[PDB]
RNA sequence: CUUCAAGGGCGGGGAGCCAUGUGGACACGACCCGAAUCCGGACGAUCUACGCAUGGACAAGAUGAAGCGUGCCGAAAGGCACGUGGAAGUCUGUUAGAGUUGGUGUCCUACAAUACCCUCUCGUGAUCUAUGUGUAGGGGUGAAAGGCCCAUCGAGUCCGGCA
RNA sequence: UUGAGGCGCCCAAAAUGAUCGGGACUCAAAUCCACCACCGAGACCUGUCCGUACCACUCAUACUGGUAAUCGAGUAGAUUGGCGCUCUAAUUGGAUGGAAGCAGGGGCGAGAGCUCCUGUGGACCGAUUAGUGACGAAAAUCCUGGCCAUAGUAGCAGCGAUAGUCGGGUGAGAACCCCGACGGCCUAAUGGAUAAGGGUUCCUCAGCACUGCUGAUCAGCUGAGGGUUAGCCGGUCCUAAGUCUCACCGCAACUCGACUGAGACGAAAUGGGAAACAGGUUAAUAUUCCUGUGCCAUCAUGCAGUGAAAGUUGACGCCCUGGGGUCGAUCACGCCGGGCAUCGCCCGGUCGAACCGUCCAACUCCGUGGAAGCCGUAAUGGCAGGAAGCGGACGAACGGCGGCAUAGGGAAACGUGAUUCAACCUGGGGCCCAUGAAAAGACGAGCAUGAUGUCCGUACCGAGAACCGACACAGGUGUCCAUGGCGGCGAAAGCCAAGGCCUGUCGGGAGCAACCAACGUUAGGGAAUUCGGCAAGUUAGUCCCGUACCUUCGGAAGAAGGGAUGCCUGCUCCGGAACGGAGCAGGUCGCAGUGACUCGGAAGCUCGGACUGUCUAGUAACAACAUAGGUGACCGCAAAUCCGCAAGGACUCGUACGGUCACUGAAUCCUGCCCAGUGCAGGUAUCUGAACACCUCGUACAAGAGGACGAAGGACCUGUCAACGGCGGGGGUCUUAAGGUAGCGUAGUACCUUGCCGCAUCAGUAGCGGCUUGCAUGAAUGGAUUAACCAGAGCUUCACUGUCCCAACGUUGGGCCCGGUGAACUGUACAUUCCAGUGCGGAGUCUGGAGACACCCAGGGGGAAGCGAAGACCCUAUGGAGCUUUACUGCAGGCUGUCGCUGAGGACUCUCACUCCGGGAGGAGGACACCGAUAGCCGGGCAGUUUGACUGGGGCGGUACGCGCUCGAAAAGAUAUCGAGCGCGCCCUAUGGUCAUCUCAGCCGGGGACCCGGCGAAGAGUGCAAGAGCAAAAGAUGACUUGACAGUGUUCUUCCCAACGAGGAACGCUGACGCGAAAGCGUGGUCUAGCGAACCAAUUAGCCUGCUUGAUGCGGGCAAUUGAUGACAGAAAAGCUACCCUAGGGAUAACAGAGUCGUCACUCGCAAGAGCACAUAUCGACCGAGUGGCUUGCUACCUCGAUGUCGGUUCCCUCCAUCCUGCCCGUGCAGAAGCGGGCAAGGGUGAGGUUGUUCGCCUAUUAAAGGAGGUCGUGAGCUGGGUUUAGACCGUCGUGAGACAGGUCGGCUGCUAUCUACUGGGUGUGUAGGUGUCUGACAAGAACGACCGUAUAGUACGAGAGGAACUACGGUUGGUGGCCACUGGUGUACCGGUUGUUCGAGAGAGCACGUGCCGGGUAGCCA
């Protein structure tokens, strides 16, 4: 047959890759040696094509004009402290560390230094809970308990641009819009409604899939479509 | 040679070797032409598909969302009337432009290897378009028709494998 | 009276024209019995000759003689002698006193071929012998070239651009080259400027051989010359998506490859950007040259200045909108010029840049001020955090103003104000799950004078002739002019300027016929047309009134329906005003006032998809794809998913409100049950589970055998269906888990089926509603439902109409004739055919007849199974390809163990490799992971292949695919079919072998066990089919025994004849045995079925052998046994294709022809039976005999290098088995009306509703509304609804691709007529100069068919009810021929009205498609 959709994906053609160069600032904390003496002030707040939510534009003390990821109200004119001796205020960034249990953080860093990895979408959080010497235990927007370093970084509150998804789309077009701006190919056609030639799901008279959808794990790049190694299938039960 | 034995098999009382012509066989293109393949290396996104960069285009009219206003009523929440406002993959539209339903009309050694006429659809948007640019052959591209990738596609084209 | 024979008669119906071959024949030219004489082959006889064979003579196969009654045809094929061509050689010749070749002619040879003569030609050419070979053509849809017919034919018409005409000029020549006039065409283009692309096409001169749809003096053609001038227009410079180079790394390697660095490249209309304007000039350039004026940058000098880099600019989305404002357009008035001349109106002009200077609205801000309700807007809005007002800072135009300018330009005047205002300037608002470039450069940052400003582009076209499309192609091809006038909402129509053009480039002629393309108008009827209103038409602009069901409250909606609409006079209202808008009163014209033009037909029910959107470039626009919405799955990022061999990479400037992978497909109401199978996932005591290492055996080592341990995986258990899917049969459970819940339902799913009831219609296979047992509905394989939307499918109503009844007339372009230009398709030959026949069964050519003087013109296409295409259907090939899967075999990939990297102290700690994070310090992880290697599991993701044969085509079924028997089989042997009957793939240690003893079925008689006797050739028994064999046995009993033995043959069979293996049998020998007294019997079972190659393994006994040699291990071999290939003389092996492709086949199917005639239709014989009694008025069984060739079936003869499929239509002919009509017979015939039958094919046999239908059902009419043949007549006539391509849906089936003799929506119709045929028209020839009139052999007709009514007559008849006829009349209908006084149509003759626009008004005209529209309409032509 002929490479599925997803094989063509990973070529990294024009049609599959995101518009890069249309895109401002890849949000990462700033690197303070150790003394916390670097504070700054938002001058704007702008809106971030990669996230489609907003992305508040830090001049810190040193002259350094950086675009930060935003926490909910922050606004112009606020002061916004990173290093380890910050104030716990909403919009600070100090480690795992130095900010109190029970407290909504965001952009939290995998490993320390990083400039953050996780709870970076519209209006997510992580919630620190668990304190040690060894071992600091966050809550990420999915529900997991996800083990890390007290010295990797994070800032205070909660990602701004919340309850983006609680509006509809209303109609094929506003779904254009936001995926021309993304790394993905849009309108989706069904694999079902292919040829044999194009997808394991293609051909017959009606449309239907050929086997079951429950695809294994072990499964070659052509062949692992629907379902992949899924635990249950349906609602009910 | 096989063989307690017996019986079988093959060979035996000197004709061959070489040359020339010719009959026939086998491998090779194998009397000659005749087709759909398969494989290799190359050349194509001047057509077309999809994406990207930078530009351009859309007479006129209709309908009248929110919001705002004034007035009346109400304790209030609000409600009603009128106006204002000018939304919309909104409507009419041979505006430009795009498309192509029917006539199964005209043409069918054509004007034309996809044309002509009338009719018909869209026309502020998932819109149309120029140029530049990217993706290449079991690979692209595909709102998916096995569509499209220079009159070539259920695997392009060229040459080679190859007689 | 009865029997028999001969010939004939009845029985006896078919489609273009009858037949014995024809004519025709009757005491025969028939038939039968005899007879006589003839004709008639290449046979037979005979003369001569030839070949071949043989004989004699001979060296001879050279002569000569002889023999053939017992030699003389031949495809494939075998054998043999010879002819011709090229060049070589030897020998030997010819030729300028004329070689070869060619043309015509003579002679020889059976022939291949040889040779001569004459003419031409003008330099080479032979013979014999031996060689050599790119050596012989009628053919291959053969190749190349040339050429004829086709043919003076098609095209040079068709396009909303119908274009010309009269004079004249030049010239050898003029329809089309030029001048004028008149008449037209183009208005987002047919004008103006350009991008690309072209490349000299540009200008001039000279030309016409080429090119130009005719001609040409012209030209984009031919030839020669000439032509493109830049500091300030582009390029150049900058950076964009992105590209390349170098370095690095990978790769076997590179011209290959991702990242990361650095560098460069990347924008000519249309991104950014230092600077130019006005005029003049050329045959051709021009912001480039020239004149005038101006501007920018750099550098130099001088003055100023020490500021200098922060900041600003470059620099930016979509929608709405205010303000400023120029060109343009228009209005007012004035001046200059022109036009018109009943008025006094109409047109043109009235100019003047860059630049320099200056002005500033908006925005923002400052001071003042002090609003508690005011300020403000088109709108939003603003304010004690300070509103208005006042003053001020900053600050715009491509704009105003002054200079520029006693510059330029104009014949002249050489204006002034205004409105609306493109450009340009500047603000306010709204939207985003969308956020709308960058860099160079500039500003910031003065002035003088001087110098420098190079390089490249510059012509022309930019298109119905300069580009792409082979073309001077009706196609395609980007940008700017979007503000010319009237018109109107308008960048709309229509008309007209500026400008362009008569080159969408052949003309002349005929009231100009048929026929065709586009089109106008048609009385009465009004969808009767058709699959279907396809096509056409209707409606229409604007204002007022008014507006249903339903609804998601948005909509439906312009629902529907009704009214109005012009001009003129005088006005009112809104606004600053418009040359803006809304109204009022009076007057007034037409058939018509959106007067042309522009400009919706409307309503309802049902199906589908929610909607906008997408798609098969080129037969599918749809219900298909997408969509928002719903849902499930995977993943915490060193992730999930994906790309790369690797180095590396996408997703990702991303992080679960993410994004990957799938399903469903808006909203609303909902979404039941099932985890057995399959899939996925989790778990797992126990079981199974590879390699490494480890242990045992083995080997001085090794191979090898075994064990222990045991990962993922599997078994097993669990979870999961919005995962693949499933939701039945039976009874008052069974399979296999459950057993169909809401709903919906004869469905796009229902076979039966046109289901039943209802609605609607005269009539409704349709449609809608209800019912509904659902062949075979049903819940994200989503169910139901639904407002809105739709070039989607079906149905109904109103309106409308040439779709129809039924056709007519007209208009334009063709067609026809003439000048000019000038193809192609096609061609084995012959060809004037027709009716029959025959033939490979579908003949212009054969046979028999008939007809036929030749040539030409026009026509519509009957035939040439017409032309076009080596059939796409079907089968076949040990063909191809795409696709599928639990086909065969493999390959990637994932998971997992193990080894290496890899280190220290059956679980654990550490840090030093290694990995990752961190700029760094350092942090996380860590001997793991990564990577290299190997092992097990999964593994259509990918690759290569296979998937047999037989067969009344193929498939399905079957196996006549290996064996045995009877019959078929025709009395030797052999013998086929999917022929008839039926078996074998073993079984038996005895059921084998021998010997002894003995005789069985069945029956009878005496005491179904047992006993005695008798009869009893065989019917018993003998393992199993069938046929056969057997009685002191081959059977039974008993006893003994293992010959069912080893070895090796002969022969037959397998395979008749007649080659072929395994297998089998008969018959021997050698050895050893058993039994018997012995002869003898035993090579399995009485005979014929019970079977298997090579390779490899195991096994049995002895021996041979392994690379210098000895020992040991382990191998190689001779003989044979066992293990299976049943497709059985042996491959290891599944499907789909409608996406298809190739080779072929009429070796083979579908349609049609042909044969047959069971089937079908029709008839006949007999006549049971009933018909109150009565066979025969009428009906009529059984049985028997036939005819036809409409149905069906059978066959496989014809065609697969194609004979176009159903139905319909249109037009022609025919048959009779007659439906009506005419004439008859019978009657259960009173009459009337019927029933049945006979002759008879002249004429007729019609309109409609459902359905694609044929068929059929139904309605109303009718004298009747018959059937059939002509390739199921008729696609070089039509239609295209059905069948039967490619798209899609539903049901059923399938794991899947995909399938269906199921349904459903969509889905193409080529060609210029050579021959023949006919309809009409001519020219010649024959009869044999003329005019006029006739004859009539033949030929055609349907020229007529039928009905109603009145008188007869309320009569005959009949109780009555009811109710005729002859005849005479009147009319109607169908058909036919002709004609136009009458009625009607047309009438782009003509006359009138009138809308828009242009010619100034008037008058009078053009255009609005070949009449703008409306009204009337003569002649003619018509119904
Ligand atoms: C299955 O039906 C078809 O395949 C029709 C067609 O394909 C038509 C071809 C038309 C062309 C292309 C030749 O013009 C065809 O070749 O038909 C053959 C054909 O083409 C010449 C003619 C045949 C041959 C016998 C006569 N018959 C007439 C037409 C026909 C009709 C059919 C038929 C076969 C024939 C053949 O099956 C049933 O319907
Ligand atoms: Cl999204
Ligand atoms: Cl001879
Ligand atoms: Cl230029
Ligand atoms: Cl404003
Ligand atoms: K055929
Ligand atoms: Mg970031
Ligand atoms: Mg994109
Ligand atoms: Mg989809
Ligand atoms: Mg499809
Ligand atoms: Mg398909
Ligand atoms: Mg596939
Ligand atoms: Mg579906
Ligand atoms: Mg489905
Ligand atoms: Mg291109
Ligand atoms: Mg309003
Ligand atoms: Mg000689
Ligand atoms: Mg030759
Ligand atoms: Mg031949
Ligand atoms: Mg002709
Ligand atoms: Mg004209
Ligand atoms: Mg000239
Ligand atoms: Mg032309
Ligand atoms: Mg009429
Ligand atoms: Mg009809
Ligand atoms: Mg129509
Ligand atoms: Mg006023
Ligand atoms: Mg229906
Ligand atoms: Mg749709
Ligand atoms: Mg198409
Ligand atoms: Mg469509
Ligand atoms: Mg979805
Ligand atoms: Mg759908
Ligand atoms: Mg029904
Ligand atoms: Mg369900
Ligand atoms: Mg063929
Ligand atoms: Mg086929
Ligand atoms: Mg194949
Ligand atoms: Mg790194
Ligand atoms: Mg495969
Ligand atoms: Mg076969
Ligand atoms: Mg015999
Ligand atoms: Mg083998
Ligand atoms: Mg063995
Ligand atoms: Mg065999
Ligand atoms: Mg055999
Ligand atoms: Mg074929
Ligand atoms: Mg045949
Ligand atoms: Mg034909
Ligand atoms: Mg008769
Ligand atoms: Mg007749
Ligand atoms: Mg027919
Ligand atoms: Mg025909
Ligand atoms: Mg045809
Ligand atoms: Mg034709
Ligand atoms: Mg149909
Ligand atoms: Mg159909
Ligand atoms: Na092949
Ligand atoms: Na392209
Ligand atoms: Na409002
Ligand atoms: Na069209
Ligand atoms: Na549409
Ligand atoms: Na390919
Ligand atoms: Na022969
Ligand atoms: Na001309
Ligand atoms: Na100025
Ligand atoms: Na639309
Ligand atoms: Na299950
Ligand atoms: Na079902
Ligand atoms: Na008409
Ligand atoms: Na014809
Ligand atoms: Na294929
Ligand atoms: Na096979
Ligand atoms: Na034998
Ligand atoms: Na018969
Ligand atoms: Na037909
Ligand atoms: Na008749
Ligand atoms: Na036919
Ligand atoms: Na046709
Ligand atoms: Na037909
Ligand atoms: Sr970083
Ligand atoms: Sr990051
Ligand atoms: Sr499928
Ligand atoms: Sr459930
Ligand atoms: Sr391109
Ligand atoms: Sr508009
Ligand atoms: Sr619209
Ligand atoms: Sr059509
Ligand atoms: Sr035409
Ligand atoms: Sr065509
Ligand atoms: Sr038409
Ligand atoms: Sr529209
Ligand atoms: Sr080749
Ligand atoms: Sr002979
Ligand atoms: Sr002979
Ligand atoms: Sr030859
Ligand atoms: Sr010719
Ligand atoms: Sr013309
Ligand atoms: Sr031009
Ligand atoms: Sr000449
Ligand atoms: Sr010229
Ligand atoms: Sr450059
Ligand atoms: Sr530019
Ligand atoms: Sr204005
Ligand atoms: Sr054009
Ligand atoms: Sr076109
Ligand atoms: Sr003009
Ligand atoms: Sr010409
Ligand atoms: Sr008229
Ligand atoms: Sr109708
Ligand atoms: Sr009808
Ligand atoms: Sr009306
Ligand atoms: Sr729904
Ligand atoms: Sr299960
Ligand atoms: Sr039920
Ligand atoms: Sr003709
Ligand atoms: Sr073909
Ligand atoms: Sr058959
Ligand atoms: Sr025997
Ligand atoms: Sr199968
Ligand atoms: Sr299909
Ligand atoms: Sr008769
Ligand atoms: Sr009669
Ligand atoms: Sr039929
Ligand atoms: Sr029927
Ligand atoms: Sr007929
Ligand atoms: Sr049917
Ligand atoms: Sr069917
Ligand atoms: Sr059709
Ligand atoms: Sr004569
Ligand atoms: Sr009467
Ligand atoms: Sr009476
Ligand atoms: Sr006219």
């Amino acid at each position: 047959g002929r490479r599925i959709q997803g094989q063509r994906r990973g070529r990294g053609t024009s049609t599959f890759r995101a518009p890069s160069h249309r895109y401002k600032a890849d949000l990462e904390h700033r690197k303070v040696e150790d003394g916390d003496v670097i504070a700054g002030t938002v001058v704007d707040i702008e809106h971030d094509p990669a996230r489609s939510a907003p992305v508040a534009a830090v001049e810190f003390e040193d002259g350094d004009r950086r675009l930060i990821l935003a926490p909910e109200g922050v606004g112009v004119g606020d002061e916004l402290q990173v290093g380890v001796s910050a104030e716990i205020a909403p919009g600070n960034t100090l480690p795992l560390a130095e900010i109190p249990e029970g407290v909504p953080v965001c952009n939290v860093e995998s490993s320390p230094g990083d400039g953050g990895k996780f709870a970076r979408a519209s209006g997510v959080n992580a919630q620190l809970l668990t304190h040690d010497r060894n071992v600091a235990v966050v809550k990420l927007p999915s529900g997991e308990m996800k083990r890390l370093d007290p010295q990797c970084r994070a800032t205070i509150g909660v990602v701004a641009g919340g309850g983006r998804t609680d509006k509809p789309f209303v109609k094929a077009g506003n779904k254009h819009h936001k995926m021309k701006a993304r790394g993905t190919k849009w309108p989706n056609v069904r694999g079902v409604a292919m040829n044999a030639v194009d997808h394991p799901f293609g051909g017959g008279g009606r449309q239907h899939p050929g086997k079951p959808k429950s695809i294994s794990r072990n499964a070659p790049p052509g062949r692992k479509v629907g379902d992949i190694a899924s635990k249950r299938t349906g609602r009910g039960g």
